[PDB]
């Protein structure tokens, strides 16, 4: 029996050494960097550094802000709200457009923006569980607001084309915000060459501490606090810094970057080891196309097996893993595939979702593959087929 | 000479080494989601269920009642003051929130902007005790009051309001009542049943909690409006990932903040008396607000011939760390020269030295804070060519 840890999108280990470098930020280092005395100051070095390493993580440049946020469901409730305040409820504005596949942070808050009036559309996906750009172009309208499309989807790791999107964004001048989450650590990250405008981020997905996240706006463009009051992150959101948060986040973005620059091939090479062995298992079906998806992710259909009942038989073998919406449909060549579908839909079924990090180890996989065959042999002879 | 003393604590405080003990699991040996089904996911759940229980218990909280975490008060505030615009004000038939002048600016900025959106503020000034009484906030009552936002105590002068009272009359009035008690927390009884408030904010970095964690507290599940919106973590009432170590370092932190506060009723006191006497010693000095009324930890103290700023640039030079805080000239009932509380938006305020203790500070930080307090209103006297 082993406990092996197949879950890092929805969470992540925070590196030790990022967990070292946060250690002098809560009994020995506490001052209120608002302060003007010395301890209040003496974190200001650590906090420099910090915001430095983000910039220099995501490729912004001098003239852009990176709000440091709680979570990227803050900075997902800022972008969608500040713009409604800006340039819907205050402008000439009354449509944004966004996928049916994006974070909840972005659905319920488009929901409760649509129950203030505003058209949104959630765009569909398509059969490789992406948007293209030419759905959004031809979905744009002279009141589009906001164009709100997540950079890869969290349950199958499709990579969206944010780039793309950008360019026609831009033809049509509207606002290009992107839910990144899944991005930092796993894909190349520069900000200027996707074209976004705002771009949310999540410090526990890329081995950094719960409880901080990060908001990227490019230069400075206006947005409308979702927390006022004190002049902290430049008068953009208030409240006191997480100052551990901030020094950890940061230096785990310099890791992620690190990592993914050189151990790139270590875990997308565990990653396609685990596929190919769960793919060997006849009426399997793996969701998106492998080229197209980040490097940690399998989100895998078990024909006869229930995801739920795959999961919970899992853990009980000690792997931690989780479920992801499909919907049943064939290719152009007419061959049963499984697609991704937003949640809501009566067309899904729950497969598997196996996330890797760089933490995982062979044997982890080894051990994995093994209960996962024995899984599916025990579940298959007690049900349906 | 030179000793680092720490007396800002109204502005943070150090982190208990064991609340950061009690943390330190929750990084790296126990990460997994607790949103999540798997066993790693859910081995924190008893964690966060002691966690929220401490706070409960903490603030005098019932069963009913719910305690939504937050990053910061600052949310906390935010989110109170949007809500209930948004609920009762755009989507309701009330536009009125009553305040004071003295609130932190996560209320004002956001009372400001609310005006900004149609909905007619009152600023209450404060009276020379530095607080708002409960007759006045009833003179200023309508049918159009929506919330009444009243701090529990004041981060400058430490003065207590009568949130009892502001409450009873809330309550007659039937008008919701939300306190700011950031300052509350380790300092006085907490009994949010006894304040008869239906929100209150609070945030742990103040009551020795790591930073980056607050609470909002709100009576008998009161519906508002969620400010983040999303999964349904915190009963779907504020979504995004639980921040488990802050949740489980606040926890621990509150219970011992409500442990220690006999020794801050007693101890702490004793070294805060000790060291506004030996200022108040120094000819044309001056303590903002009662004593009677204010919380154990805390000073305002201002000086006559000196300036603020340079009293806490020359004292940081002695390694002493304090703030400031608005004051403002007047007289008692006798006639007699006092400095009185006042919005940091007069132009009849001026900067007094606000210092502010904790559980760890020491006689001999206090003795030494003394001595060089003297010192610098010796030395920047010495310089002035009006003071007499």
């Amino acid at each position: 029996h082993m406990k092996v840890y197949l879950d890092n999108n929805a969470t992540t280990i925070v590196d030790p050494e990022v967990k070292a470098a946060m250690d002098p930020y809560f009994t020995q280092i506490y001052g209120n960097p608002n302060s003007l005395h010395d301890f209040g100051t003496e974190c200001h070095p650590a906090l420099r550094k910090a915001m430095d390493q983000m910039y220099e993580a995501i490729g912004a440049r001098d003239e852009d802000d990176i709000v440091v946020t709680s979570c990227a469901t803050e900075s997902n409730n800022w972008v969608l709200k500040g713009v409604y305040f800006d340039l819907i409820k205050n402008g000439d504005k009354d449509h944004i457009i966004t996928t049916e596949v994006e974070h909840p942070s972005v659905t319920a808050t488009c929901r409760w923006l649509e129950e203030q009036g505003v058209r949104v559309t959630y765009l569909p996906v398509n059969q490789d569980g992406v948007v293209e750009a030419h759905t959004v172009r031809d979905f744009i309208t002279d009141k589009t607001a906001l164009v709100s499309i997540m950079w890869a989807n969290n349950e199958t790791g499709a990579i969206f084309p944010v780039e793309e999107i950008s360019e026609i964004c831009k033809e049509k001048g509207v606002l290009f915000h992107t839910d990144g989450v899944q991005a930092i650590g796993k894909i190349p990250v520069d900000v200027i060459r996707a074209g976004v405008d705002f771009m949310s981020f999540s410090a526990h997905k890329f081995h950094g501490p719960k409880g901080v996240g990060g908001l990227y706006i490019r230069n400075g463009h206006p947005l409308t606090s979702l927390l006022h009051g004190g002049e902290h992150m430049g008068g953009r959101r208030s409240g006191t810094l997480n100052v551990p948060g901030i020094v950890g986040m940061g230096k785990a973005m310099e890791l992620a970057t690190y990592y993914l620059k050189f151990e790139e091939e270590h875990v997308r090479k565990l990653r396609d080891k685990l596929e190919d062995a769960i793919l060997e298992i006849p009426d399997t079906y793996s969701v998106g196309p492998r080229e197209n998806r980040t490097p940690n992710t399998i989100l895998v259909s078990v024909r006869g097996v229930e995801g739920e009942a795959m999961l919970w038989d899992l853990n009980r073998a000690g792997i931690a893993a989780s479920t992801g919406s499909a919907c049943a449909s064939e290719d152009l060549e007419a061959n049963p595939i499984m697609v991704a579908v937003g949640a809501d839909s009566e067309l899904a079924h729950t497969a598997v979702r196996l996330s890797l990090s760089r933490f995982t180890t062979e044997e982890e996989i080894d051990y994995t593959i093994e209960q996962f065959k024995k899984a599916v042999e025990r579940l298959r002879s007690i049900s349906s087929s």
